């Protein structure tokens, strides 16, 4: 179908890559939203997945954050892509990670776990994000820390650029946790932010509907068990046609890996 050409490969780790694919000329995209990609199977029958674009709304190039599942029908093939090679990508984006879907406010926050940094190594990158808001804060939450770098650099990258480091340096606020390892901060998302702890490590205040608003991107159960602790903060899940406090996207769909 729609083909586009793989430009640069990094892998991260056994179970973790990014790469980055020429965009279709036609492409038009808001940060966060996601697409479906694929590769042929062995009968020449399309093997799609939705992916969230990694990479700002306004770069020249798409980048994707993928996992690598042995046997898995895609990534197990998308796993040995190479430059020059190609994939599927139909410009068809969607998604409710966007800004617009959210009422506006004065504090971002970006929940996420595993893969689910995606669509916020998008977002992080949006000048809309750093417009509209006072402060954006990233949780990411991992089981270990390597699964943590390719978030790490990124955020890295962005507090050090020469044009606007300064500035992101100011308003992003990164707080990465791992909860099978040990790293400086450990802790679920949901437990740091029930217990208090995530406020008191960052500075800042409580969770507030009037202020706050918030992405998730995990698993189910996390995407489930996050939407309550927001709620118990008095935020209400909200809707691109009916704006309010937070919204949930899957990162991926069923058990766990
Ligand atoms: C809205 C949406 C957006 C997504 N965006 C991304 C993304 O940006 N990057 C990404 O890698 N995946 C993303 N996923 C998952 C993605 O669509 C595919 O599942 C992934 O490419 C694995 O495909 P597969 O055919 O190799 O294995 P599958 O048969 O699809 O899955 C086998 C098992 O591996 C696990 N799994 C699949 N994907 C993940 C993952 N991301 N993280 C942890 N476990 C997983 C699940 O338990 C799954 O049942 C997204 C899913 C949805 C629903
Ligand atoms: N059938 C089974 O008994 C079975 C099947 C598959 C995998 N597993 C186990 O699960 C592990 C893989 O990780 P996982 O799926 O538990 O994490 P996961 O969704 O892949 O994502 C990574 C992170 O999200 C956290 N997380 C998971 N559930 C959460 C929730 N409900 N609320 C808030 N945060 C949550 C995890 O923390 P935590 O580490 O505390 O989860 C981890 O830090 C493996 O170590 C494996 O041993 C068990
Ligand atoms: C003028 C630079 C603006 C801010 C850059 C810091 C983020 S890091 C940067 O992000 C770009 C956009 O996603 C990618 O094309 C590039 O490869 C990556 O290193």
């Amino acid at each position: 179908p729609d083909a586009q050409t793989v430009t640069s490969v990094r892998h991260w780790t056994d179970t973790l890559f990014s790469f980055r694919v020429t965009r279709p000329q036609t492409l038009r995209f808001r940060s966060g939203e996601f697409v479906m990609i694929g590769l042929l199977d062995d009968n020449g029958k399309p093997i799609m997945r939705a992916y969230s674009i990694a990479s700002p709304a306004w770069d020249e190039e798409l980048e994707f954050y993928s996992i690598k599942v042995p046997d898995g029908p895609l990534t197990s093939r998308l796993q040995h892509i190479k430059v020059g090679e190609q994939i599927i990508l139909r410009p068809k984006p969607v998604g409710t990670l966007v800004i617009d879907a959210l009422l506006p406010g004065k504090r971002l926050w970006f929940l996420a776990t595993g893969t689910g940094i995606a669509p916020f190594a998008s977002l992080m990158r949006e000048p809309e994000a750093y417009e509209k808001f006072d402060e954006v804060i990233m949780m990411h939450a991992c089981r270990t820390v390597a699964e943590l770098e390719y978030g790490r650099q990124l955020v890295e990258a962005l507090q050090e650029d020469p044009l606007i480091g300064e500035l992101v340096e100011g308003k992003l606020k990164y707080y990465p946790t791992t909860t099978r390892e040990e790293f400086h901060h450990m802790g679920r998302i949901t437990d740091n932010l029930a217990s208090g702890k995530v406020f008191e490590d960052l500075g800042i205040a409580p969770m507030n509907p009037e202020t706050d608003r918030a992405m998730v991107c995990g698993s189910l159960a996390f995407n489930v068990d996050v939407m309550k602790v927001l709620e118990s903060y008095g935020l209400r899940e909200g809707a691109n046609s009916e704006p309010r406090e937070f919204v949930v996207e899957k990162a991926f769909v069923g058990e766990g890996i």
